């Protein structure tokens, strides 16, 4: 036996089930901005506890496995992909992917063990860097018209979500700053994988 010497095993979400969560296939960007949006006007958490979590890389290749897209023990190849951190009051974090096939939330030990995976024998081109913006930054500052969601023909590759486009007074497009992992461009932290689970897991 092993001891794991707070517990946040009567954690109570931060969001509704994942079932009753406004969701769109292939803008994750914004379905995280929507849990973030519950999440201000629900005056249960402070919003400061909270992170969007951009994962991608230079080359906009990343695997992440147990995605409901491709059910299964293999990844889905994503140019980037957001989830929501909640970082309880205790330390514990946990993980909000719409996305994925793991429990929502998922505690985050689970969710980078189970669906980011080590990068260490990944081929060093799909390695994953994650940025992390805590969500009033988020909601103060994202902005995408979805104009990178159409085709040559500028018709949509993947039906939008339901509501009109997300903008600021600042700008009507920002995403490209979020997916970059440049930590001179954009808002809030950029780490590496083992960055990001030292500074986040237990």
């Amino acid at each position: 036996q092993h001891m794991e010497g707070p517990a946040a095993v009567h954690y109570q979400p931060a969001s509704p089930p994942r079932d009753a969560c406004v969701y769109s296939s292939c803008y994750s960007e914004e379905n995280v901005w929507k849990l973030c949006e519950y999440i201000k006007n629900h005056d249960q958490y402070p919003l400061e506890e909270c992170y969007a979590v951009f994962i991608s890389n230079e080359r906009k290749m990343i695997p992440i496995w147990k995605q409901q897209a491709r059910p299964g023990d293999g990844p889905v190849i994503w140019d980037y992909h957001v989830v929501l951190l909640h970082v309880s009051s205790g330390g514990q974090s946990f993980i909000y992917d719409l996305d994925t096939v793991l429990p929502f939330p998922c505690l985050f030990d689970t969710y980078v063990e189970d669906a980011i995976k080590s990068d260490d024998d990944i081929h060093p081109q799909f390695r994953r860097k994650f940025r992390v913006i805590c969500a009033d930054s988020y909601l103060k500052n994202f902005a995408s018209d979805r104009s990178h969601m159409k085709d040559s023909s500028g018709n949509w590759r993947e039906p939008p979500p339901p509501y009109p486009c997300i903008e600021t007074g600042d700008s009507k497009m920002n995403l490209n700053d979020f997916i970059s992992m440049d930590p001179k461009v954009g808002w809030g932290a950029v780490y590496t994988l083992s960055e990001f689970t030292h500074r986040f897991g237990s």
